[PDB]
């Protein structure tokens, strides 16, 4: 028993394939895989149109 799985930083979802963002470096369930999803501060850095 030892890191079975990582929980969404949004929802609090216990996955088994967590979603490493290479932008804010937080885990994200697939459901909230997206950038947008967890609101990442880089789409919110840069956010026009
Ligand atoms: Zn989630
Ligand atoms: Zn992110």
């Amino acid at each position: 028993m030892l890191d079975v799985g990582k929980h969404c930083a949004y929802c609090r979802q216990l996955d088994f394939l967590p979603f490493h963002c290479s932008f804010c470096n937080e885990d994200f369930c697939s459901n909230h895989r997206l950038k947008e999803d967890h609101h990442c501060r880089w789409l919110l850095e840069h956010e026009e149109v």
